[PDB]
């Protein structure tokens, strides 16, 4: 309460078990998920989240669908306090490069600025501000950039009004490199919050993508939060089934760092989940 569990599903199985979650739990009715990850270029971000050290939190900026239809654009920032605490912030999108390379204060400012005419209430402006304040801070403080980008589409079922429990599944996850490191032709220009060629409103955006650039997860990541390691009874048929592999403490950064950079001479240390395994039998 709030309990996460995370388990790896193969593509064979992923119908039937979307299946079974159907008979207990609506789903929400083809958009990519883009979740564009932080860290600073000594990888400490992702060595405290392997480690489990500093509370890990982990950064990114979050959006449905193509960029070009303007769409709605998150700042996130997840730490594990037993239980996750997120502090979610909404960007406008001409903001996000002063927001998170210049220090500038000034979507903070107009944003409280307006909500503060329009009524809401003293307790909430104050605390609109803290959440601004705490990611740009966290920001600053530890040189974060944008370093890759997760790419997936996600199905979820979830009984409105109802937290008992709620699953996700992502699949067609891939990794795309999105940092600023290399002094001369780095893959995304240092002031710019992303790489332009991916977003670009054209056919294949993803014509000019090297080898080198992008991994491929190969199975589907399914999450339940429930309020099976570390009404409820489906959950039990399901997960000790043959059809998902629970996968205690993943986390799709950390295996998006390790899979993009790993050979990259950039990483002391990678994640052992224990990929080897044929997740079926």
């Amino acid at each position: 309460n709030f309990r996460s569990f995370k388990f790896w599903v193969h593509n064979d199985n992923l119908m039937e078990v979307k299946t079974r979650i159907l008979r207990h739990l609506p789903v929400l009715v083809d958009p990519l998920i883009n979740t564009l990850y932080f860290d600073n270029e000594h990888f400490e971000l992702y060595n405290d989240k392997l480690l489990k050290l500093n509370s890990a939190p982990t950064l990114r900026l979050r959006w449905t669908g193509q960029l070009s239809d303007k769409p709605d654009i998150f700042l996130e920032k997840k730490t594990l306090i037993s239980e996750f605490d997120l502090t979610k912030l909404q960007l406008k999108q001409k903001f996000i490069n002063g927001f998170i390379f210049e220090g500038d204060k000034k979507f903070k400012e107009q944003t409280l600025k307006k909500l503060k005419e329009s009524g809401t209430a003293g307790r909430d402006l104050e605390r609109l501000e803290e959440d601004f304040s705490e990611i740009q801070n966290f920001i600053i403080k530890n040189e974060l950039q944008p370093v890759f980008r997760t790419v997936y589409t996600r199905t979820a079922f979830q009984i409105p009004g109802d937290d008992k429990i709620r699953v996700t599944i992502d699949s067609n996850i891939v990794f795309i490199k999105e940092d600023s490191f290399d002094r001369e032709r780095p893959i995304r220009d240092p002031n710019t919050w992303h790489r332009t060629d991916i977003d670009a409103n054209v056919a294949n955006p993803l014509k000019f993508l090297r080898g080198g650039e992008y991994a491929k997860f190969p199975y589907s990541v399914m999450e339940i939060k429930v309020k099976s390691m570390i009404h409820g009874q489906w959950l039990n048929d399901l997960t000790n089934s043959h059809l998902v592999k629970e996968i205690p403490k993943f986390s799709i950064f950390v295996q998006g760092v390790a899979s993009l950079y790993g050979d990259d001479e950039k990483l002391d240390i990678l994640p052992f989940w224990l990929l080897e395994t044929d997740i079926r039998q």
